[PDB]
């Protein structure tokens, strides 16, 4: 039935603790059940959720939220527990601080006093700038004005948590197979968790905003990538409400004929997929290298910027994207920049434009660069070979023997991840020569792969030389959400994308990341002129692009052919945060029949007009909240 949403999830959560986790697998299982102060409506506006109203001081430092009365916490079986209050947001942030949240970067330099509490120089949380002035008045005090502060409040570190419940559960709190170990205040109740099988929700029939909830049930089935045709097959049977299509499937010509009037393409998402370079590899439990000399050679090569540039310029991103999208749709998903090029603009210039204007200082090879989505602006075999020749001269003078062996891990279950990594291998080896670079693909089980990538505990666990296993999506509406996480001090995220968690590692200094820190920090200090702030963050992105420490390849979502029974443009629209329709299913409506491309385009053209007007009205209302 249309009120029974069915689709898939790709990884079992390590935790249900939404305050501590920075991983989408926790968002997938909690957002539908946990509301914070705002959501996102179908036009992308912030919509009142637990905050019924808000104000900001004239100096921009104090935000005050009127907590909606009558919003309740419920158990997984629908029993009322307590009333959501401002004290739950004080407790949420204290819990995030005390248990060292993986997402603390969003809050630690923003909320007054929080950095001192995290370091231990203050142990009294009353010195931290979150206060329950009364049970329905929540006040945050910031270190500096942040026009993007409210956009942070759709991210999970600012969600509420009832302290009495948390204390009552002890070490059983937020356990990943136990829906009774959280309480729910959102549009759905988390009902079922079965490892490698399902995530299950039911509509919260006592939800204050249930008039905006149009699904009775949500069921997500585990999908490990071993059968990419499974999505379309289960869509056709009616089990799934949606299906991402893979044109490389052997049955695709049949699918494309049957659904010729229904397949449509989604817009590219804001997250970035690509290949991180481990500049400080600690462990060799997944390697093809046979000698310590090869290990030393690879470590030295990965510290060489020209070597990394050679890999970056040798990667054919269209062919990489074609492994999941086919050749005809391949270019749509290509991305050339860590920050999505139009994520922000300074007047008429996109962020990508600002980066392109600063990149040529690093070399004439960047003059004329096209950083726009939807085309491969970085692939250039001639430039790849030229950079490699410089690297090889420098490395051979230091005793390094060639070829350089690169370990890239894959989950043996995900066929089209293997195909993507094989395309990387073919690109690099054909352009640069197998006498120069050998890509050694390390096959392992799904759990083994997660343990050295997505769920790696520390830098010692990042057992790889190059890896495309983990993407990054933006958490709030400012370039810092992409660029701050690669600073030398951002150890929770530097391990994932760059292999290090020691801010003082000599590998980190050798690749110049201290200069990156200073560029990011100079941008962060600009709070009086957004255009200048964005120009300064573009300087940091230009450094990152030249450094080739992360090899961008594609948007991490979107730019894909899909089938749908979801009524077009009814779901939440979010470019950042945890309340987009990928994870949060308020507002969404389903229909009986498969959506047609004509239905979708008609809705899109009306939505674009309505969104522009709605966003403009919202912007004009901002000043009325200044008190």
């Amino acid at each position: 039935a249309p009120k029974a949403y069915g689709y898939v999830y790709t990884a079992d959560p390590e935790t249900l603790d939404y305050l501590i986790s920075s991983k989408n697998s926790t968002t997938v299982v909690t957002s539908n059940g946990i509301d914070g102060l705002f959501t996102n409506d179908n036009y992308g506006n912030l919509a009142p959720a637990v905050a019924e109203d808000w104000e900001v001081s004239k100096d921009g430092l104090t935000y005050t939220y009127k907590i909606r009365k009558g919003v309740k916490w419920f158990t997984s079986d629908g029993e009322e527990y307590a009333e959501v209050t401002a004290k739950d947001f004080v407790n949420g942030l204290k819990h995030a601080a005390d248990k060292k949240s993986e997402a603390m970067y969003l809050a630690e330099n923003s909320v007054k006093g929080l950095a001192d509490y995290l370091s231990g120089t203050s142990t009294d949380f009353s010195t931290v700038g979150v206060k329950a002035v009364d049970d329905y008045t929540l006040q945050y005090t910031l270190n500096q004005p942040e026009p993007f502060w409210n956009s942070k409040l759709t991210y999970s570190i600012f969600w509420p948590l009832n302290e009495e419940f948390e204390t009552s559960k002890g070490s059983d709190f937020a356990k990943p197979t136990d829906p009774t170990s959280l309480l729910y205040n959102g549009p759905f109740l988390l009902k079922g968790l079965t490892a490698k099988s399902s995530v299950e929700f039911v509509k919260n029939e006592q939800y204050w905003d249930k008039e905006n909830v149009h699904l009775d049930t949500i069921n997500l089935a585990y999908y490990d990538g071993s059968d990419q045709e499974s999505l379309e097959r289960n869509f056709t049977s009616g089990a799934y409400s949606y299906a991402r299509l893979y044109p490389t499937s052997s049955n695709y010509s049949k699918v494309a004929e049957e659904y010729k009037d229904n397949i449509y393409y989604t817009q590219s998402g804001s997250g970035i997929a690509g290949l991180g370079v481990n500049i400080d590899r600690q462990s060799y439990n997944y390697t093809s290298k046979t000698t310590d000399s090869e290990k030393v050679a690879t470590k030295k090569a990965l510290l060489n910027k020209d070597f990394r540039q050679a890999l970056n310029f040798a990667l054919d991103r269209s062919a990489y994207s074609a492994q999941i999208n086919g050749k005809d749709g391949a270019a749509l998903a290509v991305r050339n920049l860590f920050v999505k090029p139009d994520f922000v603009s300074a007047g008429e210039k996109t962020f990508g434009d600002l980066v392109a204007a600063q990149l040529p200082a690093y070399g004439d090879e960047w003059k004329g660069v096209n950083l726009a989505d939807g085309q491969d602006g970085l692939f250039n075999a001639d430039k790849a070979k030229a950079e490699f020749a410089k690297a090889k001269k420098a490395l051979e003078a230091d005793g390094v023997q060639f070829p350089i062996h690169l370990d890239v891990p894959v989950d043996q279950a995900s066929k089209n991840y293997i195909s993507r990594i094989q395309s990387f291998k073919q690109s690099v080896e054909t352009v640069l020569g197998v006498e120069n670079v050998v890509v050694d693909i390390q096959q392992m089980t799904s759990d083994e792969f997660l343990n050295i990538t997505y769920y790696a505990a520390n830098a010692s666990s990042e057992d790889w030389d190059v890896s495309g296993g983990v993407s990054w999506g933006p958490d709030y509406q400012d370039p810092s959400t992409y660029l701050d996480i690669l600073k030398t001090t951002s150890s929770e995220t530097t391990k994932t994308y760059l292999g290090f968690d020691n801010p003082n590692s000599p590998s980190v200094v050798q690749v110049g990341l201290k200069e990156y820190d200073k560029l990011v920090d100079e941008a962060a200090r600009e709070t009086s002129d957004l255009n200048v702030r964005y120009e300064k963050y573009a300087a940091a992105q230009a450094w990152l692009t030249d450094s080739s420490l992360f090899i961008p390849a594609m948007a991490s979502s979107g730019a894909a052919p899909v089938l749908s029974r979801i009524v077009p443009f009814t779901g939440a629209s979010a470019q950042t945060g945890s309340k987009g329709s990928d994870v949060y299913f308020k507002y969404l409506k389903s229909q009986d029949k498969v959506v047609t491309k004509e239905e979708y385009e008609k809705a899109r053209e009306k939505w674009l007009k309505e969104k522009a007007e709605s966003n403009e009205k919202a912007q004009k209302e901002l000043a009325s909240h200044v008190k």
